[PDB]
């Protein structure tokens, strides 16, 4: 029983995380087998902030420029090469500690841990997720730059983010590690602003069902809804629109609680039209979105508190 | 910029979970020098569980019924005893992962994270807060006993936690790794039912500093209080009574951002007898109480380990 925003045991990823210097700029860098992934903005200065050339700013520098540090152990760069936003740092030495991973890309919805760090250290780990508008409300700090974002199954360690920069309304952009950004976002000092954000609807759905399967229910109402209908209120409180895949993604949690997809939308309906009246729902006053569905498999009982 | 509910990282921990088999009952271990820790109730069977007698019940086996696993290594098991409600499992072999660490007991209102396993591999770490009754609102399915809470000083692991069993409203009970239970809680199996909650208060002070030191100010006021006249406030809405020592412990968070702690105390007041007004906090509709202060200064500082 109980739910929590529960992030992966992070040391498979601690093993990996340097310090790499360019000048006068520290950021974290993610070393797997002879190669450190960082973003490349560590090679900008001060007046580099706003209108980069990164060829001509990466052809100025010699492999002894780069300073990586994993520890106490100075890594020695041996070669250096530039892949979209992601610069790549061969070194001398292949990490001991590497674990078997995998880089993807993920998309809007979907939710990953990540490792904050400063200085090639870690500071702490939370579960977050990729917002509709490919932002993420992290908790980022200067120098967080480098720290990533990952998922982990079966000893396997998928890398789907690194952190890259902090926009102006607090939230934060970042890339894949083959350096491709989420979103219409690029590591200039520009002014840059997200699209207006969305509220996550089938993880709200995989949330209440979680709420079921812990054994509350006062939330349900008799209707049901057409999936058209419930698009048509859903949007009017700024919800994204919910597809048919995403109601064969609730199938299993539909499966475990005997209540249908379009039923729980109907549900949650009624649950925008009145709030809570003073109760709560898995310890929220707010209908929570950073859950996916299989998320809630993972953490909830396979049987109902009937 | 940002705040969320962060968890201390769990490698250090990650390398001193094994798996405790005795019999039919499969649990964590807590694998430390050459010595096991794990709930001794991994002892009891089905018929044992409502009057069980731990020290008959464990005269009666020997070291080859404890069956030890450290993931493919198995620990031959050359001694056991019993320390209060935790089981000691002397083994062969001193945990080489084994870190600089410490058993420490907290207070109600202190903080740490929980690394939830089961069958001795981690699943998943989160943040928790020992509420004031003693209990800890953590996600355990079955299996789970055997999980630890810790907390990390450069280096150190404190271990604070260790968990043994599941009230019937959902929230949990355990032990420090002493074996001695965190409130009036027995391991059996009988009518054990959590006394009433509160709210800690000094940690909502602290997570609406966390909140004006991330720019969100809308909740302040002109007003001041004295802590006796927050403290009538406090207590219908069944918050903790704020003692001196919490307005003392907030006074580098009251240094920072310019807000003296009783106007804070003054701004929760009208928060609390008159609501959110809809709007919300660090995005959040409650008054959140899982920060301590200190939590909030490494968070917004950016210690690391
Ligand atoms: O938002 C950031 C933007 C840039 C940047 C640097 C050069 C040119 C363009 C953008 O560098 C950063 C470095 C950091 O360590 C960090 O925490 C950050 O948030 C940023
Ligand atoms: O609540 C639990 C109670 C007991 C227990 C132990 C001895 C006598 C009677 C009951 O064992 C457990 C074992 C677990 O693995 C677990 O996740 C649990 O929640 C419990």
């Amino acid at each position: 029983s109980g739910f929590r925003k529960m992030a992966f045991p992070s040391g498979k990823v601690e093993g990996c995380m340097v310090q790499v210097t360019c000048g006068t700029t520290t950021l974290n860098g993610l070393w797997l087998d002879d190669v450190v992934y960082c973003p490349r903005h560590v090679i900008c200065t001060s007046e580099d902030m706003l209108n980069p050339n990164y060829e001509d700013l990466l052809i100025r520098k010699s492999n002894h420029n780069f300073l990586v540090q994993a520890g106490n152990v100075q890594l020695r760069v041996i070669g250096h090469s530039m892949q979209n936003c992601v610069l790549k740092l061969k070194v001398d030495t292949a990490n001991p500690k590497t674990p078997k991973y995998k880089f993807v890309r993920i998309q809007p919805g979907q939710t990953f841990s990540v490792l904050a760090c400063y200085n090639g250290s870690p500071s702490g780990v939370y579960q977050c997720a990729m917002r509709p508008n490919f932002t993420i409300k992290g908790s980022f700090l200067n120098g967080s730059c480098g720290s990533v974002g990952f998922n982990i199954d079966y000893d396997c360690v998928s890398f789907c983010y690194m952190h890259h920069m902090e926009l102006p309304t607090g939230v934060h952009a970042g890339t894949d590690l083959e350096g491709n950004f989420y979103g219409p976002f690029v590591d200039r000092q520009t002014a840059q602003a997200a699209g207006t954000d969305t509220t996550i609807t089938v993880n709200v759905l995989a949330w209440l069902y979680a709420a079921v399967i812990n054994g509350d229910r006062w939330f349900l109402n008799r209707f049901t809804t057409t999936l058209n209908d419930f698009n048509l209120v859903a949007m009017k409180y700024n919800y994204e629109p919910l597809t048919q895949d995403h109601v064969d993604i609730l199938g299993p949690l539909s499966a475990q609680t005997g209540i249908a997809v379009l039923d729980m939308c109907a549900s949650l309906k009624e649950l925008l039209q009145n709030g809570m009246n003073g109760r709560t729902i898995l310890g929220s006053a707010l209908l929570e979105d950073e859950f996916t569905p299989f998320d809630v498999v993972r953490q909830c009982s396979g049987v109902t508190f009937q």
